[PDB]
């Protein structure tokens, strides 16, 4: 038994990578479960330091997990975290890589809220994707409660203390995964709230549609391909997206589009904007999910 920052005892190793190794464990003071990363102390670029300082910023946001403790020790970086559930990339796979309306919309309004209180923290996320939304664990309150990890790549976008928004720049080197980015992204152009919003939207036709028009394009680079994305994104009209599908996506991703650089996104707005889609198919927001017939 193998035991890390005093009394968390690692458990069964549950994801390994370029990043280091992930297991899960036990909080051996109180009994919780945890999550443990392990991150190379020699790396040619370390996150989990940086990533603990996001989670204390963070500390007490809801259903963002607790981050108990970062040490260095033997001849690695240690993050240990609140234990999870799948992510809804986990899940989606399990309920055959579509879901249905009534949970994108429910997923989708808890999402928008994340992503609110992220940015209430003065951070914005800048790699939107399924794989790092993820549900709680069975039998919690927030057993079914979407949960937002990975700060790897989050940004301050304004002073925390007088909340003078980063400035306007473009020709930046593009960053994050080229399935949900923005089209301003794209482009390069500064990321600011916006773009994880709209980075939100092409997540929830993901959901809807199995797929985006813009996955399997062909390249002779890497850099061709991100061009040749942003592209299609630019092309498609957001109606093509929706078609079978509630309008009010496609307005969804109208709308946070159109948004200028500094704006403040409407959260409240594209939650009532998304919950109305309920309304319309006589559909209610009581908590089924696809997966919960799984």
């Amino acid at each position: 038994s193998t035991i890390v920052g005093l009394h968390y005892k690692i458990g069964k190793k549950i994801g390994e990578g370029s990043f280091g190794v992930l297991f899960e464990g036990t909080n051996m003071i109180n009994g919780v479960p945890v999550a443990i990363k392990f991150e190379p102390r020699k790396t040619e670029a370390p996150q989990l330091r940086d990533e603990y300082k996001t989670y204390k910023i963070l500390n007490g946001t809801p259903n963002i997990p607790y981050a108990y403790y970062f040490g260095q020790e033997g001849l690695h970086n240690i993050l240990v975290i609140d234990l999870l559930g799948p992510s809804l990339e986990d899940l989606f796979d399990w309920c055959g890589r579509k879901f249905s309306v009534k949970t994108v919309v429910q997923v989708a309004v808890q999402m928008i809220t994340l992503i609110e209180d992220l940015h209430a923290h003065d951070l914005i996320y800048r790699d939107i994707k399924p794989d790092n939304f993820l549900i709680g664990r069975p039998g919690q309150p927030d057993a079914n409660n979407i949960h937002l990890i990975d700060f790897g790549m989050a940004k301050q976008y304004r002073d925390p203390k007088t909340k003078q928004h980063i400035p306007y720049r473009e020709k930046k080197s593009l960053s994050g995964t080229a399935r949900y980015m923005s089209i301003n992204t794209h482009l390069g152009r500064e990321q600011s709230r916006r773009d994880d919003m709209e980075a939100l939207g092409h997540v929830f036709f993901y959901f809807l549609r199995g797929h985006l028009p813009w996955q399997g394009l062909k390249a002779p680079n890497n850099k061709q391909k991100y061009e040749k994305i942003g592209e299609k994104k630019r092309s498609t009209n957001v109606y093509d997206l929706a078609q079978g599908l509630p309008v009010q996506f496609g307005r969804y991703l109208e709308i946070v589009r159109s948004l200028s650089f500094e704006e403040c996104p409407d959260y409240e707005g594209y939650r009532k904007l998304l919950l109305s889609v309920l309304d319309d198919l006589g559909e209610t927001a009581d908590g089924q999910y696809d997966w919960m017939k799984l």
